[PDB]
């Protein structure tokens, strides 16, 4: 005799508990890639044990890109972003092109201007920004490529779903 109002669920902070195999970027502030893992992504998650609570870039340039591999094909009904800082200096990305792919070949960048407008917005580091189910759909892998950042490429991108 219950009902399900909430439609925006996490990807590893409820039941899925997805491990460190969901997010992944070219390189992080860590140092580089090389053999083994190298990067230490998957910080966007809340209740961060460390402090960063957000993935940063390596070359601190536009050549860096953050992608998310799911391989589970789930329908998303929202999103959420959060910036980070450097033990004091507040950093956050502004202009960034984020596209989602369900089959892997079709990268939906979500145009608007008429051609292919990128996703702009700082939202600071101490201010999270989520998006309602303005246009839900199944996804298997998403790609993000930041162009205009502020201070340093330190942010976190998370997608929410309905699980229905």
């Amino acid at each position: 005799m219950k009902s399900g109002h909430g439609c925006s669920e996490p990807l590893g902070l409820k039941n899925n508990t997805i491990p460190d195999s969901q997010m992944s970027a070219s390189s992080s502030y860590k140092t580089w890639n090389l053999r083994a893992f190298g990067w230490y992504p998957h910080l966007g998650r809340l209740d961060n044990q460390g402090k960063i609570n957000a993935w940063t870039a390596q070359s601190n340039s536009a050549k860096e890109w953050l992608q998310v591999d799911l391989g589970t094909q789930r329908q998303v009904t929202g999103i959420i972003t959060q910036g980070a800082r450097d033990f004091g200096h507040i950093q956050y990305v502004a202009s960034y092109k984020v596209a989602h792919s369900d089959d892997g070949v079709q990268w939906t960048v979500y145009e608007e201007q008429g051609s292919s407008k990128v996703f702009q917005g700082n939202l600071d580091n101490n201010s999270h920004k989520k998006n309602i189910f303005e246009k839900p759909f199944m996804a298997r892998y998403v790609r993000v490529l930041p162009v205009s950042w502020h201070n340093r490429i330190t942010l976190r991108l998370e997608l929410l779903g309905c699980l229905e």
